[PDB]
């Protein structure tokens, strides 16, 4: 599996254990004007996140 | 917890131990031209959904989202 990541420059490959890509994103104290903070990458399960986070999870290359 | 819902026959309320509110996402025939078929619900977990179906899981208060179609 591939999945997008956080920042440009890293490698998109997952490790062979992890099929799942996600996004997570949440608000910090600049939300409303800067934008939600994001992060990106593979897992094996789809991310439990805390309350106030969102959790998007695919299984197809690049999906997130 | 509230969430949005797929049909106008459902109540938002979630049941008593459903926090997650859910937007499932997927593709038929007609994706690349009509978008995403679309579920929204409540749950007690995040689904699990198989390849080719896509899911955001939150918990606030209707967070659940859709963006059908062009920006307007």
């Amino acid at each position: 599996r591939t999945c997008n990541k956080t920042f440009s420059d890293q490698s998109k490959i997952c490790p062979p254990g992890e099929n799942i890509c996600y996004t997570k994103t949440w608000c910090d104290a600049f939300c409303s004007q800067r934008g939600k903070r994001v992060e990106l990458g593979c897992a094996a399960t789809c991310p439990k996140v805390k309350a106030g986070v969102e959790i998007k999870c695919c299984s197809t290359d690049n999906c997130n």
